């Protein structure tokens, strides 16, 4: 037997995203994570810290999105999201990509394929054995699940594809009952060019009962519509912040203002805009407050090189000082390809990312460093770095403890990738041959 650095090898597509969060959650010394598997469906695996013994991965649910006739080989928008509820319940919602007219009229957008669906461990702390609730709308895309100190559960997502309201469902009974939709972002048909409304959100915890959400804007085009007929693209610009008090359902920007829900873009332009783009195309990031309580934000940005998606677009940080939003500068220095990352904050000078970038054909995950604000980082420690690969990578892990902070995907080809939980140094290893025994 031998040690090595993955817990799984079954990944496919891009099984890993900043969107869907948490992908893991760190509880009593035990970390949970999920990750997208063959024909899309969702796993889960555990590791015991003090034991060092992990099990799993098992599978949670049947995805619609690995049973396509046809279309794109991998569509990667039903990835896990997780949730650990207060009785131990295990949650893992999954497997939508807007939902299909077999599913119903959805009121709050437009459809594509693939239905939301909301999976629960069938006891306490065991990953091995689960039962459907689909509980929630099927017309979902980019779940984030959020449990607050009461035990309440909020689940984010666009209710529908690209032409949808962004909406929360609220379960007060442990995610066994959801109340219907709320919507916090308005999709519409703009009334100066030939182009519908249309966002991207990344909601988390704040402090006390507070949620925080960051959103860039998609320019969602016509057809035929735009510069000489352009059309369609993934054109998106901005980045945007505000939060959501959960114990008085009021929704406020960074300067404490109230707003009305769902959220225009007239008002966000007004009162949420936290850092313009220019031309530059965004991908949105995520959102963290420093020990001030003042929000910092991780917004992916690039130059349109004339690609329906633009062109590679680089990590940049930005945060609110007390009185302005300030930064938007890149974190690695001078680079112009792909990089996408998470970051922690303390004080508001000090920001950590763990970003993954590729150089050459290598992939790398390695730890950047600011002590003025995000104006420069640094390079530090080299946690993960595979030659002929790149990285999709998770969120920091809920709770996460040195040793398991991030989940990462070995890219090479879109079958078979392995998985691997990384910490401070390194990859949490297991045994080979325990992995052989369990892989399904
Ligand atoms: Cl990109
Ligand atoms: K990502
Ligand atoms: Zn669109």
């Amino acid at each position: 037997d031998r040690q090595v650095g993955y817990f799984a090898d079954n990944g496919v597509g891009n099984p890993l995203a900043i969107v869907q969060h948490p992908a893991g959650i760190h509880k009593n010394g035990i970390t949970y994570v999920s990750y997208q598997g063959p024909k899309e469906d969702p796993y889960i695996a555990s590791y015991n810290h003090q034991t060092g013994q992990w099990q799993g991965p098992f599978r949670a649910g049947i995805s619609e999105l690995g049973r396509r006739d046809g279309g794109k080989k991998f569509d990667n928008h039903g990835k896990p999201t997780m949730l650990i509820d207060d009785e131990g319940y295990i949650h893992i919602f999954y497997g939508g990509h807007g939902g299909q007219a077999s599913n119903g009229k959805n009121p709050l957008g437009n459809t594509h394929h693939g239905a939301n669906k909301h999976a629960v461990s069938k006891r306490p702390y065991d990953i091995s054995q689960w039962e459907d609730l689909n509980n929630i709308t099927p017309f979902g895309t980019y779940n984030q699940a959020i449990k607050m100190d009461n035990g309440d559960i909020y689940l984010f997502f666009r209710h529908g594809a690209h032409r949808s309201d962004w909406v929360y469902q609220k379960s007060v009974d442990n995610g066994r009952t959801f109340a219907s939709p709320v919507s916090f972002l308005k999709h519409k048909r703009r009334t100066d060019i030939d182009a519908v409304d249309s966002w991207y959100a990344w909601a988390g915890k704040g402090q006390g009962d507070n949620i925080i959400v960051s959103y860039d804007y998609h320019v969602c085009w016509d057809g035929g519509a735009g510069v000489n007929g352009r059309g369609h693209t993934t054109e998106r610009h901005d980045v945007y912040f505000m939060s959501f008090n959960t114990k008085t359902g009021e929704w406020s920007n960074v300067e404490g203002e109230k707003l009305v829900l769902p959220v225009t873009r007239e008002v966000a332009d007004e009162k949420t805009m936290a850092m313009r783009t220019g031309e530059l195309w965004t991908f949105n990031g995520s959102t963290h407050l420093d020990a001030q309580g003042q929000p910092h934000i991780a917004i992916n940005a690039g130059i349109d090189k004339g690609a329906k998606t633009g062109g590679p677009k680089q990590t940049r940080h930005v945060r609110w000082n007390g009185n302005e939003w300030v930064g938007g500068d890149k974190v690695i220095p001078q680079y112009e390809r792909v990089s996408r990352g998470d970051f922690m904050v303390t004080d508001p000078e000090n920001i950590r990312y763990l970003t993954t970038y590729n150089q050459d054909n290598d992939a790398v995950l390695s730890w950047w460093q600011s002590h003025d604000g995000g104006e420069h980082f640094v390079e530090d420690k080299t946690v993960l770095r595979k030659d002929n690969a790149s990285f999709a990578i998770s969120a920091f892990i809920k709770d996460a403890i040195p040793d398991a902070q991030m989940l990462v995907a070995e890219k090479v080809s879109d079958e078979g990738i392995k998985m691997y939980l990384v910490g401070e140094e390194g990859a949490v290893t297991r045994s080979l041959v325990d992995l052989k025994t369990a892989m399904p």
